[PDB]
């Protein structure tokens, strides 16, 4: 039942382990789905946005046979392995607004849907245009490299209708970043947020 | 058994982490909102803040006990209890509980949790300044769990809401709803609540 | 006893998540503010902003300790004893504790708990600017336990700041309850009336 | 003794929550505010934002090591310590502490607690925009220990010269208060900054 | 030994309260910042709000295993791990961490630590508004542990080309503050950041 399953995922669950297996990465899928834009600022290049991160990867440790059992169950976050996602251009932290539960599926996937509201600095200038701003959300793995994390990227859906801004368009490109000091190369997805202010002239 | 046994009977069998499902049967999770105050709205960015009770009522029948000569009732932490992983999908701003967090437990395993809550919504401010009002619809449920697991119903509309208040309630109506996502044939249920208001 | 003592006994008897009821009795919580400070008054959205010491005090038996050849009196952190789940009804701010979390108990079980507290209410700010001031009603009661479990007695400006641009003209503290359709349940809280006005 | 030894006797014996009173006799607790910034002067509403470093120093002589051979000094986190309970009587926020909570124990039971401290205060900003200056006052002692318990005992050297204001003076005056229900007097500190716009 | 052997190992050697001293040697914290954004700047106030990267690195030797058939580098978070307890000594603001608090472990038991800080400062921003731009100098150094302790050495790539500001200069010099009570030194960073409007 929920609670065996749930307690075996306690015991065997390594939170400060990245499921690493064999000598492969862990493949980090992410996506963002964009919700609201709350505050823009053209004169100092901020922008404050909601969005839903649907974050999944494979722990094969925590797999369970679930032919007689249920194959899903919703876990905390701190009895779980998550990535050290971060976005490069944020200047807040993140604030995740809903519980903050993962999804494990008895094959070992996690999935992680946190809805965040964060403030970037990034490039609003041609918001109030008709091609608009593009700002671009860099988010990768802060401390681990393509060795150990690998990102994978998977239009306004669920975008609020009361926004003042609409979406144009959503592109999701994978990239990487390297240190000269160091030969690692940190994978990242960079997501292209094309928005303008609503009835424009 | 007295209250401190009720409480350590509590602690043993509870488990916060696992939904209390019985068989393969949803947890019954009962959501109204009392609006108690509403405090700034932004006809230009349609946002509210809002002050609510959410009367929230579900049924736990590990944590029973016979009450024949015991209280009946408990107040326990809910780090104690599992409680429901209920969101507001339109929410911008996290739910800031302003009442200590508490839920009353009684003897056939009923949780009554109440938080007072301060939360600003992304919502529908139009006509908020006219006669009619304006109709703010707020959508609360289960985040993670489908409809197989946890199941939402809903149940004097300003008997609680703040005189002082600039603005006055005309009507609330909760409706059951719900969610589903492209990839995924599960259903989440939600309450959906529309607050029709205007400036007094 | 020294008070290392004192403290491991609390901190072996004090159960925090139980309310300690004496012989079937509801615990007697005494609240009364002490407004030291508004900082803010908004007459439009009818908002206060006020720093007040919440002086709350009730019996817990258990933790009494034969104090004749003790100290009868000791700091212990809250986190430590049971304290009443007080709420504001009319709050739209959390409580702002400014102080060190500590209550006093005494060796005959009295605990003593005033946090200086920094909140905001929702409330009559109209009359302000006049000579009669306005009249703020701040409701305070237990927020999960019901009069048979928990009663609220109360019992003005000699430590409000000269430095506030506000100054009180009268605070008075009436007990009161709150009962909800569903159940024969009363709430038992203190209405507390500050009477206040621009300088 | 290495500094994990001194460390873990420290965590053996220390009581955080037990104030280190030696028989009958007060904690002598003594706290000097060194003022670094004033960040927010309100003359309206009379309010300040201020930066300060509280050097506070105690001792717990249960504490205390030999270190002939061995280090005279630990850095400890504060939660292994007992730490006196001090307050602002007329703060208005709570206090932001910027810098790591961590003492100084030092070998004959002597802690050095020194947070940087910023923190908003109602008191008198009148004459802030005169030569003479405003005087606020911020009065520091212990919440819920009386003076049989802790005692409290007491200029521009380290202020930022980029602040908009200067500091003319800082005395630093013991004083007590006591509640009309009861006979216990608590100590604290008087802190009377003179400061001016530059 | 696997990852989750190495951690297990990091989880049960790691003092997280104990300086690391190799012999009687001060532990050396090398200390860069990278800028990345310039948020905030108050030519009045004297106050600006910037982001950076704090490349942290030291040496703790207890931690070391051996690499030659395991991973050379884990992932730790900070809570398990010494930290130096470095603080801004101008900073009015507590700093505010905008990354996972994870340090990697080397098998050499060298540590790295990058967090993105934002954080407010009091210093001097004349000249913001023209050619040759204002310079503001960020003072970072152990607040507990002096020169014999803990020893402090540094060494717009990164700068947001968003920001309305724009850098010219960042000089890293070393340096040491001392208080008249005592003959120690506290070793810290002066950062320059030499900046202005665009
Ligand atoms: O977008 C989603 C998704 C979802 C949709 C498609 C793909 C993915 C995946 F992750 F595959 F990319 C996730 C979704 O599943 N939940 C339910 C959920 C949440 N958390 C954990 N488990 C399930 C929610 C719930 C609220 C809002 C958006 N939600
Ligand atoms: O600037 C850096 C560095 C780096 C670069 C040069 C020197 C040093 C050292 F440390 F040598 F000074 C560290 C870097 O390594 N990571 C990876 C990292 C993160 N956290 C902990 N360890 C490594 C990141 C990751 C994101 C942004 C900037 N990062
Ligand atoms: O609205 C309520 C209710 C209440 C009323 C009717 C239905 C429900 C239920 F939950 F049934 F829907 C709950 C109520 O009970 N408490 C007391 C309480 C609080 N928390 C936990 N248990 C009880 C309070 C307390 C303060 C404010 C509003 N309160
Ligand atoms: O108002 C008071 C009181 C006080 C005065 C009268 C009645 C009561 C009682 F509580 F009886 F109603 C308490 C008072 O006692 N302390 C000391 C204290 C503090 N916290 C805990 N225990 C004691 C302080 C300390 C600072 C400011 C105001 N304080
Ligand atoms: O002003 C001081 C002092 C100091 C100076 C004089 C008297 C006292 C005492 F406390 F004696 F009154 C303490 C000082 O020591 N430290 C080092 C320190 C820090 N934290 C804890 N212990 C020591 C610092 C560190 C940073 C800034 C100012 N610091």
């Amino acid at each position: 039942d929920r609670a065996d399953i749930l307690y075996n995922i306690r015991q065997t669950s390594r939170p400060d382990v990245i499921p690493t297996q064999r000598d492969r990465p862990v493949a980090v899928s992410v996506s963002l789905k964009f919700i609201n834009i709350l505050e823009v600022n053209e004169i100092t290049n901020e922008v404050d946005v909601v969005f839903w991160q649907r974050t999944t990867w494979s722990d094969r440790t925590l797999a369970w046979d679930s032919s007689h059992s249920p194959d899903q169950v919703s876990v905390p976050i701190s009895s779980l392995w998550v990535p050290d996602l971060a976005a490069y251009n944020a200047i807040s932290k993140p604030e995740v607004l809903t519980p903050q539960l993962a999804r494990v599926v008895s094959d070992g996937e996690v999935l992680y849907v946190p809805s965040i509201r964060q403030r970037f600095s990034c490039d609003v200038s041609g918001v109030d245009t008709e091609s608009g701003a593009t700002c671009r959300i860099k988010i990768g793995s802060w401390t681990h490299h393509s060795r150990e994390i690998s990102v994978d990227p998977t239009d306004s859906e669920y975008f609020s209708q009361y926004s003042r801004f609409e979406i144009l368009d959503v592109t999701q490109k994978k990239n990487s970043v390297t240190y000269s000091c160091c030969p690692e190369a940190y994978e990242d997805v960079e997501v292209s947020l094309n928005f303008r202010k609503k009835g424009r002239s």
